């Protein structure tokens, strides 16, 4: 699927490790310090469908299916799909190819897509970088496919990020020589083969910044369908370069202060605000980016607070702000471990609940974009507009005139009083009717066009036209 088509979309973004086991266990022991594979597979992602689908989401991201170094290392097994040895093959962990196809063919019957995780700049390999046997890697089976070995200490020097290896002393990340045109065309020609085989509909791409630039556009023609780059950089400055040599990158830039503003109840709205408006600006299409909050490379968020208010706030935020939101399996029942390997948990283990209140929440804010988008071909391609903030609320429009959703977001938290905002730019028309769709009460436009925004429980509101509703499931 293009570009464009991925505008629309909604990822729920998994671990295949730790989303769903073929026997549907919700009991199955996953301790997270053991980092060793805790058996999710792609049967068990096609078994839990309805529950992925039930928050209003329209594509899944699994992380990668090659198959990995063998061995338990000191920091675990491969469970997590980036210590890959031999790109022909599948991890034979979460079941065969058959079982991938099923899954892409599961998820095309319910008119969602299949977003494949890949990496091209490294394998995996157990131990020191000169204990490296190359034969393992298929099909770089030859010390010739890779730079000489080092690390990166010098993350200023561009040069030494590119050419030098990932990983350490204890599990090395070997670092593909992807300036070699015989690199260059084995990924190619894997890259757009993996997408044909298994019906791929898009691609997040690993370890982006890690390979030099000239890399990228050649791979993403090769794959033939939209690809998101993670470039794990919070500057724009950095990261929205590459998407002139791909068609999306990970919001990183617009990360850390959408973190830092819902996080707590002193959180800058100054800073979100400002980097939505340096990102709409400067970056080449902010509507071609993924806007997240929660990874398996960060604390989750609620390893900050665990105020559920907050939680509801920031993950509006993440539905409603340009680009592709997504969520990271757990995230929507509140999880809260830190740093890797704290934040892979097994969703399994929550139950699975549709009654949890972010799995309400979620459901809510992707149900109006989903009705919103499916009204409003101008939606995706609108730029979202902040316009108004305070020291604990950030507004925000996005959508054709007559047609907009307007977000008003806020850190008071769950302790939070009771009040009205009067709120001035919304641009609907005196006496226009809105609904919030997050709680379903309705609000009025004044006879000034200020909109009278009832704010309580530090919860989230989000307002749609209730003449344009008709027909739709939302608030009846
Ligand atoms: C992108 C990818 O570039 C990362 C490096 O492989 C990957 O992290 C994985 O490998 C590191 C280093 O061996 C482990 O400590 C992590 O547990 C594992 O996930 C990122 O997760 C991936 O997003
Ligand atoms: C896809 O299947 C083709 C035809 O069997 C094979 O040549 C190719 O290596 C496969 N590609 C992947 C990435 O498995
Ligand atoms: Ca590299």
């Amino acid at each position: 699927a293009t570009p464009a088509d991925w505008r629309s979309q909604s990822i729920y973004f998994l671990l295949t490790d730790r989303f769903a086991r073929t026997d549907g266990s919700t009991t199955a022991t996953c301790n997270t310090a053991d980092q060793k594979y805790c058996g999710g597979t792609w049967q068990g992602i096609i078994d839990k469908l309805d529950y992925i689908q039930g928050m209003g989401f329209t594509a899944i991201w699994i992380t990668p299916v090659t198959a990995q170094l063998p061995q338990t290392t000191a920091y675990g097994d491969a469970y997590h799909g980036y210590w890959q040895q031999d790109i022909y093959s599948l991890n034979e962990n979460y079941g065969t190819a058959d079982d991938l196809k099923a899954l892409s063919s599961a998820l095309h019957e319910r008119g969602m897509y299949l977003m494949v995780d890949v990496v091209a700049n490294h394998m995996g390999y157990d131990g020191a970088g000169s204990s490296v046997d190359y034969s393992v890697f298929k099909p770089f089976s030859s010390q010739d496919y890779f730079h000489p070995f080092c690390f990166i200490q010098n993350y200023e020097d561009q040069t030494q990020v590119e050419d030098c290896w990932l990983g350490d002393n204890t599990v090395s990340l070997p670092d593909l020589d992807t300036t070699k045109d015989v690199v260059k065309n084995e990924w190619y020609d894997w890259v757009g083969s993996l997408v044909s085989n298994y019906s791929i509909d898009g691609l997040r791409i690993d370890t982006v910044k890690h390979v030099q630039k000239d890399f990228w556009p050649g791979y993403n023609k090769a794959a033939g369908v939209y690809c998101i780059g993670e470039v794990l950089d919070g500057d724009p400055a950095y990261t929205c370069p590459y998407q002139n040599v791909m068609d999306g990158v990970l919001n990183y830039p617009i990360y850390y202060p959408l973190l830092n503003a819902f996080k707590s109840t002193s959180g800058s709205m100054d800073d979100l605000y400002n980097m939505i408006n340096t990102v709409k600006s400067d970056c080449p299409d902010s509507t071609l980016l993924g806007t997240f909050v929660e990874n398996h490379d960060n604390p989750r968020f609620a390893s900050y607070t665990n105020d559920i208010a907050l939680a509801k706030n920031v993950a509006a935020f993440i539905i409603l702000n340009d680009g592709i939101p997504i969520i990271y399996a757990g995230q929507e029942q509140h999880y809260a471990g830190g740093n890797d390997p704290a934040n892979r948990e097994a969703t399994w283990l929550s139950g699975y609940p549709t009654d949890s209140e972010l799995y309400k929440l979620i459901a809510s804010a992707n149900a109006i974009r989903n009705y919103a988008i499916s009204k409003d071909t101008g939606f995706v391609t609108y730029k979202n507009w902040p316009i108004y903030k305070d020291d604990t609320t950030i507004a925000m429009r996005k959508g054709t005139d007559g047609s907009q959703i307007v977000t008003i977001l806020s850190n008071k938290g769950a302790s939070g009083d009771s009040y009205t905002l009067s709120l001035s730019g919304a641009g609907y028309t005196a006496g226009q009717q809105l609904t919030e769709v997050i709680g379903c009460t309705t609000v009025t436009v004044g006879s000034d066009g200020n909109v009278p925004v009832p704010m309580a429980g530090g919860l989230p509101r989000v307002l749609y036209p209730t003449e344009k509703l008709a027909g739709s499931k939302i608030c009846s």
